[PDB]
């Protein structure tokens, strides 16, 4: 077993030195994520602000060739609401991955610099009933969108959730590499890290991975707006985790959550996955609570949607 490399320089294939890079934005999956600028890279912008993933040293040629793959696969997506591939240089080492800017960062750090005692708080309130709705909904739409394109996210949290400069939340990273250094995970002997704070019980019980065990970490992911990215089942060990939401247990609502986003919760967190919701149904649950621009750029109104 070796993988074929499946990326093919064309249009997607950025000169270089048309990439200048910032400052360090931290460790992702193949290697460090930077923030840049890439000078002509889309049409009527000189310069356009951009996150820019290079591949570790410490990295194998298998890993190297995977980390390409995953950008080729990439070029196939075209949705507002999941962070977009905007060019690739594979022409020599370090190769390098141009994605959009997501200048928030992860929905986690995010949360956690609008709670009120936060030494990085930015003197704005935290989220508000409309604005979680709004989250929600985008959340869900770019989720919509990557079950509509046969992906199952499988590790679908506030941690690779990213927000964008106007605040638009997008599907970050959805890959199969987990970070060792990562707490939201737990090793599991024989199965490897496991986000067993986010996974639906089917999933820790038999290892299944659906759209339907995404919607349950959907739930997780409000529960995390709703707590302002309060650690999920904090007092309880991994193993005690696992053994509660087998048994059918789940997150009590956080202190003076709004009611409906309560319900939201509930529905994805129902034991047998034929219960939950579907993504494209939760956009249209939400869809007459949202900012006018939604129906301009969301998969869900888009001719796509079918
Ligand atoms: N766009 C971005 N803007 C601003 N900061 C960004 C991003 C990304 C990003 C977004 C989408 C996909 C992606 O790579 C997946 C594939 C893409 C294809 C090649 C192989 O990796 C990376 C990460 N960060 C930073 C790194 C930091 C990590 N901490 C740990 C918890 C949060 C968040």
């Amino acid at each position: 077993v070796f993988p074929s490399s499946v990326y093919v320089p064309d249009e997607w294939e950025v000169s270089r030195e048309k990439i200048t890079l910032l400052r360090e934005l931290g460790q992702g999956s193949f290697g460090m994520v930077y923030e840049g600028n890439a000078r002509d890279i889309i049409k009527g912008e000189a310069e356009t602000r951009v996150a820019v993933k290079t591949v570790n040293e410490s990295a194998s040629l298998r890993e190297r060739i995977e980390f390409l793959n995953e950008a080729s696969v990439m070029k196939g997506f075209t949705c507002h609401h999941v962070v977009r591939l905007l060019g690739v240089v594979s022409k020599g080492q370090p190769t390098l991955v141009v994605m959009e800017l997501m200048a928030h960062g992860d929905l986690k750090s995010y949360l956690r610099s609008l709670r009120p005692e936060a030494e990085n708080n930015p003197g704005r309130p935290p989220p508000t009933l409309q604005e979680m709705i709004q989250m929600a909904a985008e959340i869900a739409d770019g989720m919509a969108y990557l079950n509509a394109k046969k992906f199952v996210h499988r590790n679908l949290a506030a941690r690779n959730c990213m927000v964008a400069h106007d605040f638009t939340v997008k599907i970050g990273d959805f890959g199969m590499t987990r970070d060792i250094y990562e707490t939201d995970y737990y090793r599991k002997g024989g199965k490897g890290l496991l986000p067993v704070r986010w996974m639906a019980p089917e999933s820790l019980k038999d290892g299944v991975f659906t759209t339907s065990s995404d919607m349950w970490s959907f739930g997780v992911v409000l529960w995390e707006i709703t707590s302002l990215a309060e650690q999920p089942y904090q007092g309880l060990s991994n193993e005690q985790v696992l053994k509660f939401v087998m048994d059918g247990g789940y997150l009590d609502q956080p202190d003076n959550c709004p009611e409906r986003v309560t319900d939201l919760m509930r529905m994805c967190w129902q034991f047998n996955p034929k219960m939950r919701p579907t993504f494209l149904e939760i956009v249209n649950l939400l869809k007459d609570d949202l900012h006018p621009s939604f129906p301009e750029v969301s998969f869900f109104h888009s001719e796509e949607n079918k």
